[PDB]
């Protein structure tokens, strides 16, 4: 969809914990943690772990104040992160419906996450999120 | 060095605190974690995260034990991970050296490997481990 170093990212709440989501917007990659509450803290340490992990230049979320914090600033400045675009619904969904099998909302969310980034799209090209993503930055875009 | 699908998983301490430490043998690749304590629950929640974002086939370890609790076996079946292979003093170093503009050992430790993940190994075919792991599993190997 955009180009492979954008990522959006959210917080969603279930069962009164916050799970943050990371979407890569060009492949429908997700990754996820659940903690205990919004925090510039929680949101910095997540942008951390996903700039050492894939090649992160931009990121934008649906809730600006989400990254006011001199906290979210910092780790964005040292990791080299810009603000703005330069399935949580369905995530939810299948959380919903693996939530029985899971001992804990955790592992539930990491099921959906599995789940969600595994399936592969019955079409052409039917590829999985999780096979798009190292696809689209193994072409060295990011 | 390996094949595409295999990983070491073992637990570093620091600052009386655990670090969870996974690298994918064939890149070099890190993904690390601080935790509280070596437990069971924390090894299999660790293995189920690393399995939705990467083609996880095996994982070995450096002590066996590390996968004997019915929690941890719970997560490979689930996930689909067998057990034995079918850079932690670098990282040590690299966060010893970064531990002072981290404000927490969190911090440091994700600063490590972001650092780690990113050094260009300046030679012939002077890649990254992170863009190793991308390119390796993009080739459909894993």
């Amino acid at each position: 969809d955009c180009s492979p170093g954008i990522w959006q990212l959210d917080c969603t709440h279930l069962e009164g914990k916050v799970i943050l989501v990371a979407v890569h917007v060009a492949s429908g990659y997700i990754e996820a943690e659940v903690i205990p509450a919004e925090t510039g803290q929680e949101t910095a340490y997540f942008l951390l772990k996903l700039a050492g992990r894939w090649p992160v230049k931009t990121v934008h979320t649906d809730n600006g104040s989400n990254f006011t914090s001199t906290t979210v600033k910092a780790a964005c400045w040292w990791a080299g992160i810009k603000q703005e675009f330069g399935m949580n619904k369905e995530l939810k969904k299948i959380i919903g419906q693996v939530r029985d099998q899971a001992e804990h909302l955790k592992t539930a969310v990491q099921m959906a996450v599995f789940i969600h980034n595994k399936k592969r799209k019955g079409g052409i090209g039917g590829y999985s999120a999780g096979e798009r993503i190292v696809d689209i930055i193994a072409t060295d875009i990011q």
